[PDB]
């Protein structure tokens, strides 16, 4: 995975044929047909979940939505009141897909003087799992929600070695290491693709669906990887001393942010502008001088490389690298989107130097920021900002400077992910060391202040995701979908990073 070479032939060639494009066609029409199709109503949610957790909601988003709608003005509800498990179900699948259940669904498993979840519940798995999985759909101030967590948490922890089903057992053990909430699509559809054959009540055209369509998308990942990979290898930003396997670190984030085919040159212009912030990183942390980081921070803020020539070739090749791309970026989106990009790519890149170049006058000076002064320049060098307004520009039907300049000021919605994406990184001049010197909290104390920001920032985005905005998709699916990412590769190392890279990005599935 660590090899150009390899990665550089990648896209060469495919084992995807148009006989697998139309069979692929065929089941895609039969799956469609489930969703929208007689069911009965649980069989209908626990279906569309697995259809979600294949990785497949980008195919039927629309039959999904009809399905939950059709189900949620229903009238009848017996086949979930009283039950913990339909219940749990239906509150998340209908919040997931922006029908409102408020949380007062869960008061008749609670215990209506403590307001603790009845005993009874704790042999329950599957409700508790569904309870669990629920809790993180929650707002601030749905107190049942955060109860539903501590509680389902507590409750999991205890029972999981107690499961006889082994495929029940590994849907809890995972469900513990992260809530399906907060987990990237594309790293959730492979592990999940296992796991779903193995249940009982499997539907093997689905199965089959899921296996196709994967390998189809992987195909087009494998195109995008040979591309990225010539190009890295024509900047000669491989050769440099640090960010060692940048590229693929970035393209790998770059899959948990967005997956479809239909989004591959936007992803591969995330990729880039990835490779480059990991690369540039280092340049700020680790190899230049005071003045030459100064000196790469005021060529990017006047966008004017007249003086790059004073920098050393190992710092200018990044530089210039960030420059020549961040310029090809804004054409992309005159070229294709009608509209000017440069100016933007340019802002994003000289507000994130300056972001390192304050970090690096800290270190120099030896200060300590409190954790709100910190994570204000760190919620910014951690790349989110560029990515996001970089991924707006690309995507967003008919921009504008006001539309581009609402977005480049980091409202709430944009800020949460931000700052996400920052504290998960931290949790992997740092959050948890900042509010130990702020408040004198220990490690363990800081490490909780800062895992219940992490809940707090995700109640927002949720809530945020009900409220109407003035982002359309793609955009809203990218805004979570960096945080998923954060989430998925800040919980050996290396051999973990490298089987999720071979077994989703390398592998296809064997269809029989
Ligand atoms: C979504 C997408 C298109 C790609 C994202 C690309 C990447 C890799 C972004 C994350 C930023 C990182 C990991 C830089 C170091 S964080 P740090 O400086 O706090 O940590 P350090 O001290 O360098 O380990």
């Amino acid at each position: 995975l660590w090899d150009y070479d390899f990665l550089q032939s990648l896209g060469r060639h495919s084992s995807v044929t148009e006989e697998h494009v139309g069979l692929a066609e065929k089941l895609k029409g039969e799956v469609k047909s489930l969703i929208t199709g007689p069911m009965e109503p649980l069989a209908k949610l626990e279906f569309i979940d697995s259809v979600r957790r294949l990785g497949l909601k980008y195919q039927f988003e629309t039959e999904m939505k009809e399905a939950l709608a059709n189900i949620s003005k229903d009238g009848y509800d017996s086949w979930w009141v009283d039950n913990l498990r339909a219940t749990a179900l239906r509150f998340r699948l209908l919040r997931e897909n922006g029908i409102f259940v408020p949380q007062d669904v869960f008061e008749r498993f609670q215990n209506k003087e403590t307001g603790k979840f009845k005993n009874e519940l704790c042999e329950d798995v599957k409700g508790l799992l569904n309870l669990y999985e629920a809790s993180f759909l929650g707002w601030e101030g749905e107190d049942i929600l955060d109860e539903a967590r501590t509680f389902s948490t507590a409750q999991l922890k205890n029972v999981e070695g107690k499961i006889s089903s082994p495929n029940l057992a590994k849907i809890v053990h995972h469900a513990l290491d992260l809530p399906l909430h907060w987990r990237a699509i594309r790293y959730e559809a492979r592990w999940f693709i296992d796991i779903y054959e193995d249940e009982e009540d499997m539907n093997p055209t689905l199965l089959k669906y899921a296996k196709l369509d994967f390998n189809i998308v992987q195909s087009f990942h494998q195109a995008e990887i040979g591309r990225l990979a010539r190009w890295w290898v024509g900047t000669g930003l491989d050769k440099l001393p640090f960010a060692r396997n940048g590229l693929i670190q970035s393209y790998m984030y770059a899959i948990g942010m967005l997956f479809e085919p239909h989004l591959g040159e936007v992803r591969e212009m995330e990729a880039k502008v990835g490779a480059l912030i990991t690369t540039i990183d280092d340049v700020y942390d680790v190899y230049g001088t005071m003045e030459e980081l100064e000196l790469f921070t005021d060529i990017t803020e006047r966008w004017d490389i007249n003086r790059v020539d004073q920098l050393p070739r190992n710092i200018r090749m990044p530089l210039l690298t960030m420059f020549n791309t961040s310029n090809d970026i804004g054409y992309w989106a005159l070229k294709e989107r009608g509209f000017n990009g440069i100016p933007y790519t340019a802002k994003v890149w000289a507000d994130q130097l300056k972001s390192y170049t304050k970090e690096a006058k800290w270190f120099h000076e030896g200060h300590k920021p409190t954790l709100e002064e910190y994570l204000e320049n760190a919620l910014v060098s951690i790349g989110f900002p560029n990515l996001l307004v970089t991924s707006y520009l690309l995507t967003v039907d008919n921009p504008t400077k006001e539309k581009l300049d609402y977005v480049d000021s980091l409202p709430l919605f944009v800020r949460a992910s931000c700052i996400l994406c920052r504290i998960i990184n931290d949790l992997g001049l740092k959050s948890i060391q900042c509010y130990m010197n702020e408040t004198g909290a220990s490690q363990e104390v800081a490490r909780e202040h800062i895992e219940g920001l992490v809940r707090m920032w995700w109640k927002r985005l949720n809530k945020c995701l009900f409220e109407p905005s003035p982002f359309t998709e793609p955009f809203l699916s990218f805004t979570i979908n960096v945080v998923r990412g954060s989430h998925f590769f800040y919980q050996n190392a290396e051999s973990w990073t490298k089987n999720q890279g071979m077994s989703v990005l390398i592998h296809p599935i064997t269809l029989d």
